[PDB]
């Protein structure tokens, strides 16, 4: 509601600000076609003086200069772009790095719990054992393996279903 | 009919036959583990019959432990896994773009080297005119070359900040 409100102004600015740009870049491109005159001037009158290799060779530096200065500022240009691209994967992968430690550090601690769940789990064998008919017992451990197992493969047929229906999706997508 | 569409629809579809399937037995393991819960129910009816409360609750308590920490452990186990993932792929664009900032890199001192011998040989082109034209004229030719040394920097510095304001322009276009 308010957002397109917002972003409406955005836009509009925005082509206000490049229609700006236009025309200041035409301005500059009009005093490049005066000044490329100019070297033409010089030309002639050089060309008047001096032998055609002579005149060809200041031709050719003329627009050399040019270039190189065109290939320099392309190549800074580039040059600036990777830098920032390198420094923002370095922040990524910081995030990550963070990420990891905490997974790691919740990790450990499942495993402290777990252990925990073995020795409480030693206690329940003895319940049973000390309450319920030995039958009652294998049964109980079957179960409670069986649980394990069940929810085990069930995560698993969960992960790859997601994966394929993402992948699906990227490839309907194109 | 064109190849790759063909393909791909074969492609999607195969995908389509394999995601049903998989939704198939990934039934089968929610019956199995009504099923073993069934079991787990009957076994906790006669505990409960032959055993204090709180006895019995340290036992439903216990089978609600091994399969939450079951669970736990396997998401920590996957996350952590697809965190590895990411890195190794950070870590190979890394590398990439680095090769990249070497290929730059190298080109510019090769540009460099070209800016110094264009500029010597502006040295003798500047020693020509000397020699064949007026100063007044040789004046006019330092200002020419360095008004459009400045002209070509400046235009740059426009389209530059254009084809920026229209990536903005563009990417908001969609929102």
């Amino acid at each position: 509601n308010l957002i397109k409100q917002k972003m409406d102004e955005l836009i509009k600015h925005l082509n206000q600000k490049i229609v700006s740009l236009k025309r200041e870049q035409q301005t500059i491109s009009e005093e490049c076609s005066a000044n490329d005159r100019l070297g033409q001037d010089l030309f002639a009158k050089l060309a008047e003086k001096v032998r055609p290799s002579e005149a060809s060779k200041f031709r050719t530096h003329v627009d050399a200069v040019g270039n190189i200065t065109s290939l320099l500022l392309s190549l800074s240009e580039r040059l600036a772009q990777t830098e920032s691209s390198l420094e923002t994967r370095q922040q990524e992968r910081g995030a990550l790095e963070s990420k990891r430690d905490l997974l790691y550090e919740q990790m450990e601690e499942a495993q402290r719990l777990k252990s925990d769940i073995e020795r409480r789990g030693v206690s329940i064998a003895g319940l049973l054992a000390k309450n319920l008919s030995a039958d009652m017992c294998a049964d109980y451990d079957y179960f409670i393996n069986m649980k394990a197992k069940l929810i085990a493969d069930a995560r698993d047929l969960a992960v790859r279903i997601k994966g394929s229906e993402e992948q699906l999706s990227s490839l309907s997508d194109a």
